[PDB]
């Protein structure tokens, strides 16, 4: 099964739908990357740190981040593309 997430950067909101939030980190914040134009590793997705780093890229969603459907918000600065 996919579980949805959704996500806010600059006040905008752009929810998933391709992956489930027990994948990772990396999966779903690479999506939503792609229509926010900030990558994870400049910045990572409200939530908790696990291991002491802040939730990595091979960390999954709900391990740390919170819920599917249930919205994060975005901490950093966009890629110069």
């Amino acid at each position: 099964m996919a579980l949805p997430i959704i996500v806010k950067w600059g006040g905008q909101e752009y929810s998933v739908t391709t992956l489930s939030e027990d994948d990772t980190v990396l999966d779903l914040k690479q999506f939503l990357k792609t229509l926010t134009g900030v990558l994870p590793e400049r910045q990572k997705l409200l939530g908790l740190k696990v291991k002491g780093k802040p939730a990595e890229n091979d960390v999954k969603l709900g391990a740390l981040k919170l819920k599917p459907n249930t919205k994060i918000m975005m901490m950093g600065t966009r890629e110069e593309s």
